[PDB]
């Protein structure tokens, strides 16, 4: 358990159509992925991924005497489509994911993909907290400009207060329709099994802190420790697609273990196996998406969890959703082929 062999989590963001996915990401990242969407729509699965130093910076207005112990050395956080369009998609972040962010317009509540989503955490027994977003809607508001959730609710006229309770209270009841126990974050004295509700602004970044503190959290007091520490290798194909100058590349979410340039991989093609070498292992720059076309940086070693996007020859029958795996030393190819169709 040396601390060179931590890894770095993955959180999955889910929630029906626009409450605010990736608008709550754009404010984290500092980026405006939302406003380049057609339509102002996702659709497809992102990762970005975040080191600690940054979650330790946006989290200080709710660590200000430092006492939070940081264990994680970063987290991957997937931004998933709520269209109705992409259940394969949200199917597919869920499954890659050992932590989540469950978000709720708090003007609405629960919506249909809500419950999509609650189904798919539920059935793979997912830590999740939920981000109560849009509060900057409530009417009457008055922000703070990245203020930690509970400092900005004593600013706010009474008003306000009760019509937070009101909608608060709403959705709880919603959640508990459900079968679902939930609180609001600093209310809940079970974390363990009730879920922390976190009101939260993409817009004006208030309760952000809040929810970046809780999923590390997550990270370290549920989901399970052994996922703390890298382990084998596991890596999955999300996309297949040609690049200038780089010819028909592979999206790749690391799950587990470590990449390296120069590695024989192996992975499902239309036509049986295809086993080839990395020649560029290639991520966005940090706090940047992978699903968003720029220059890439290239590394000699990514370890997981980590979204990359990786340059070999013979790729072109790549089949998205493929298991992707490295020859060791004591493997053999063929037996390697064998095992990644299977
Ligand atoms: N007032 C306010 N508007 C918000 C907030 N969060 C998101 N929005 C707005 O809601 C709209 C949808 O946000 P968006 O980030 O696209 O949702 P999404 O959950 O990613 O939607 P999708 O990709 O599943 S279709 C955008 O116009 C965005 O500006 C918020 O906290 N306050
Ligand atoms: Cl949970
Ligand atoms: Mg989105």
């Amino acid at each position: 358990m040396n601390k060179d062999n931590l890894r770095s989590p993955i959180c999955c963001i889910l929630g029906h159509v626009a409450t605010g996915k990736t608008k709550l990401l754009d404010k984290i990242r500092q980026t405006n992925v939302q406003e380049g969407e057609a339509g102002g729509i996702t659709q497809q699965i992102g990762a970005t991924y975040f080191p600690v130093e940054a979650i330790k910076q946006k989290t200080a207005v709710v660590n200000k005497d430092g006492k939070f112990e940081f264990k994680v050395p970063g987290l991957l956080i997937i931004d998933t489509p709520g269209h109705e369009s992409f259940s394969n998609l949200r199917s597919r972040g869920s499954s890659l994911c050992n932590i989540a962010i469950l978000v709720v317009d708090i003007m609405h509540g629960l919506e249909p993909q809500t419950i999509e989503s609650l189904r798919l955490l539920r059935e793979r027994k997912t830590p999740f907290v939920v981000a109560l977003n849009k509060i900057d809607r409530l009417y009457g508001w008055k922000k703070i400009e990245n203020n930690g959730f509970r400092e900005s609710f004593a600013l706010q006229n009474k008003a306000v207060q009760n019509e937070f309770r009101n909608r608060l209270d709403q959705v709880k009841l919603q959640f508990a329709e459900q079968g679902f126990n939930s609180e609001l974050f600093y209310e809940n004295k079970n974390f363990a099994r009730y879920v922390s509700l976190v009101p939260t602004s993409a817009h004006t970044g208030e309760g952000i802190p809040d929810m970046l503190k809780l999923i590390v959290q997550l990270c370290q007091e549920r989901m399970a420790s052994s996922l703390m520490y890298l382990s084998e290798l596991q890596a999955t194909v999300l996309e297949v697609k040609a690049i200038e100058g780089f010819g028909v590349t592979i999206d790749v979410i690391l799950s587990n273990g470590i990449l390296r340039e120069g590695d024989r991989i192996v992975l499902c093609g239309l036509e049986g196996p295809i086993k080839t070498n990395i020649r560029a292992l290639l991520t966005p720059a940090p706090m940047r998406e992978l699903r968003i076309k720029g220059q890439y940086i290239h590394h000699k070693e990514v370890k997981a969890a980590q979204g990359v996007k990786i340059s070999a020859p013979g790729l072109e029958g790549a089949i998205a959703g493929s298991r992707l795996l490295v020859v060791g030393p004591d493997d053999d190819e063929e037996e390697l082929e064998e095992e990644v169709e299977s």
